[PDB]
C-alpha cells in the first residue's frame, strides 16, 4: 500500500493526486494545506466574474471525496510537520505549494498608501483571509496597473466592471462594498515593452474592450507597423495582435461611437514605460502619481528588452497595483531551492539529489502557466512518481502515512481541517448566497471559518 503525500491544495496537489489515485489502484494520496480551505489559486486567484474557470473544483472534490484520498487543512508544511517527517512517513513526497510571493517593483514611493500588488488586491476580493483587511482606497480617480498580462487585465476588469454586474459573482461582499462606492473611472495598463511583447490572452483582452460602462484608450502611433511584422506569427498570437490593432486603428460605426462617447469609465494600454518611482502626495500621505521611464526596444524577437531612452513621464494616479509576476519561496531546510528562478530546483519533477521528493505545478516550473498548463504539468510529475514506485526505487516496506503523522500533529496541537469539514463550510457558503443570489459568500474570517469547519 504505497503512501503518497502531497504538499498544497492548488490545481497542482489536486491533479497529482488525480493521476497517482487513477494509475495505482491501491496507492494512497494525503493532501496538505496551509490555509484551513482548499483549492489554492481556483478559490483565491481566478477571477469571481470568471466563474467559468473554477469548474475544476467539481473534479477536485470528486477526487478528494473518494476512499484513497485525504485532505490536511490548516497544517502548514516547513512549520507545523517539517519535510523530512513527511519523508520519514511516506514513499514519495510531492510539493506543489505554488508562488506565494509577489515579485516587488523595487522603486522608491512603493511603500505609500495605495500602492499594492496586484496579487494583493486580488486576495482581497476573492476573499483570501490574510487580505480581508486590505482596505484598497478607491476614492481616487485613476489606477496604474504595472504589468501587462492576464492578472493586470482582471484587476482592470474588477475595478471597471459597472458593480451591478458583480452582484451574481462569488466576489466578497466586502469588496463589492467598496466597488459600489470607488471613484475610479480610468484604468492604465502599462508596459515595459510594447504591443508584441504583451503577456495577456484574446479571452481576457476582448472581456475588457467589449465592457459596458467602459471605453477603450489604444494610441494608434503605438502600432505603426504591427499587421506587417505579425505576419509569420502564430495564430493565436496573431489574432490576438489583429484585435489590438483594429481596437487601436479602427475608427468605430455611429452606434459604437456614440456607446464610446457616453462611457463613463475608461482603460488603456500605455506602452515603453518602466515604474521608476511612485509620487507621494504634497503631506507624503498617499500615493499621487507614477514616474516612468521612457523606454525604446532592442533585440530580436524574445531576446528584445527595454533600454532606457532617459526621458520620464509622470502619470497622476491615486491607485498602484503591480502586476509583475511571483515567486515561490523556500518552505523547509530539507528542500533545496533556486532564488534565482524562485523554484525548488529538480529534474522533471524528481528534486535535485533528494530521493522520495518530487515538485509539480509552478513550484516546479515557475509561475506562468495557466490551469490546463499546470494539469498537464502535474500528470508528467505524476508519470516519473509511479515509474519509480513500480520499479522500486522508493523505500520497500510499509511507510504509516497519516498515521504516524498525525500523532504528531496530535501532540503539537494542531487540529487539521479534514474534507469532511471543509463541506460543512461549503455548504454554509453555498447557503449564506442563496439569500443574497450568489454562488456562495466566503466566510473571510479565520476565527469564524475555524467555528463553521466544526473546530
Ligand atoms: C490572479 C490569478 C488569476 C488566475 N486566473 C486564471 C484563470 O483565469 N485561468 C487559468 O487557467 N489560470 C489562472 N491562473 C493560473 C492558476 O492560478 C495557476 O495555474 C494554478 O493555480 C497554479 O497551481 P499550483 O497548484 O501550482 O499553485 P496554487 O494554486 O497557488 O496552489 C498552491 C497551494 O499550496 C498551498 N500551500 C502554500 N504553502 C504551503 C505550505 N507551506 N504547506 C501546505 N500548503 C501550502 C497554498 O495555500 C495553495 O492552496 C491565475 C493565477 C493568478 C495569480
Ligand atoms: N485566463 C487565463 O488564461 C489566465 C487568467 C489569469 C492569470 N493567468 C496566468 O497566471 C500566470 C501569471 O500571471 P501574471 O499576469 O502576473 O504575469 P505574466 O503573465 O508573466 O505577465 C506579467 C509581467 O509583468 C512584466 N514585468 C516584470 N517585471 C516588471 C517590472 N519590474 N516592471 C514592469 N513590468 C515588469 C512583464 O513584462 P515584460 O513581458 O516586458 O517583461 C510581464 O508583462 C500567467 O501565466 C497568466 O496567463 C492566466
Amino acid at each position: 500500500t504505497p503512501q503518497i503525500c502531497v504538499v498544497g491544495s492548488g490545481p497542482a496537489g489536486f491533479y497529482t493526486a488525480q493521476h497517482l489515485l487513477k494509475h495505482h489502484s491501491r496507492a494512497h494520496v494525503d493532501i496538505y494545506e496551509k490555509q484551513l480551505v482548499p483549492f489554492g489559486l481556483v478559490r483565491f486567484g481566478v477571477a469571481p466574474d470568471h466563474p467559468e474557470v473554477k469548474n475544476v473544483i467539481n473534479t477536485f472534490t470528486q477526487t478528494a471525496r473518494s476512499d484513497r484520498c485525504a485532505f490536511y487543512g490548516n497544517v502548514e508544511v516547513g512549520r507545523d510537520v517539517t519535510v523530512q517527517e513527511l519523508q520519514d512517513a511516506y514513499h514519495a513526497v510531492v510539493l506543489s505549494y505554488g508562488a506565494e510571493d509577489h515579485q516587488a517593483l523595487d522603486i522608491p514611493g512603493e511603500e505609500l498608501p495605495g500602492v499594492f500588488s496586484a496579487r494583493a488586491f486580488v486576495g482581497w476580493y476573492n476573499g483570501l483571509p490574510e487580505n480581508r483587511e486590505l482596505a484598497p482606497d478607491l476614492s481616487c480617480d485613476t489606477a496604474v496597473i504595472l504589468g501587462q498580462g492576464n492578472v493586470a487585465l482582471d484587476v482592470a476588469r474588477i475595478l471597471l466592471t459597472p458593480p451591478d454586474h458583480l452582484e451574481k459573482t462569488d466576489i466578497t461582499e466586502a469588496a463589492l462594498g467598496a466597488l459600489r462606492q470607488s471613484r475610479v473611472k480610468t484604468v492604465w495598463i502599462v508596459g515595459r515593452r510594447g504591443p508584441l511583447q504583451v503577456a495577456f490572452t484574446i479571452k481576457e483582452l476582448r472581456e475588457m474592450i467589449q465592457l459596458p460602462g467602459t471605453r477603450p484608450m489604444l494610441d494608434p502611433a503605438d502600432f505603426l507597423g504591427l499587421q506587417d511584422r505579425i505576419k509569420e506569427a502564430a495564430r493565436p498570437r496573431k489574432r490576438l495582435m489583429e484585435l489590438l490593432l483594429r481596437t487601436a486603428t479602427e475608427k468605430p460605426g455611429v452606434e459604437e461611437a456614440a456607446r464610446r462617447a457616453s462611457a463613463s469609465r475608461a482603460w488603456g494600454l500605455r506602452f515603453f514605460r518602466s515604474p521608476q518611482q511612485v509620487l507621494p502626495s504634497p503631506d507624503g500621505r498617499r500615493a499621487a502619481g507614477i514616474r516612468l521611464a521612457v523606454t525604446r526596444l532592442e533585440g530580436i524577437g524574445e531576446a528584445t528588452r527595454a533600454v532606457p531612452t532617459g526621458d520620464v513621464e509622470d502619470l497622476p494616479c491615486g491607485l498602484v497595483l503591480s502586476s509583475i509576476g511571483y515567486k515561490s519561496r523556500p518552505i523547509d531546510p530539507s528542500v533545496p531551492f533556486d532564488p534565482k528562478l524562485g523554484v525548488v530546483p529538480n529534474m522533471e519533477g524528481r528534486v535535485v539529489d533528494v530521493p522520495g521528493l518530487y515538485c509539480s505545478g509552478w513550484v516546479k516550473r515557475g509561475p506562468t502557466g495557466v490551469i490546463t498548463t499546470t494539469m498537464t504539468d502535474s500528470f508528467l510529475t505524476g508519470q516519473i512518481l509511479l515509474q519509480d514506485l513500480k520499479a522500486g526505487h522508493l523505500p520497500s516496506g510499509p511507510r504509516p502515512g497519516s498515521a504516524f503523522i498525525k500523532a504528531l500533529l496530535d501532540s503539537r496541537g494542531v487540529w487539521p481541517v479534514s474534507f469532511s469539514d471543509w463541506e460543512k463550510l461549503d455548504a454554509e457558503e453555498v447557503s449564506r448566497g442563496q439569500a443574497s443570489g450568489k454562488p456562495r459568500e466566503k466566510l473571510l474570517d479565520p476565527q469564524e471559518m475555524l467555528r463553521l469547519l466544526g473546530h
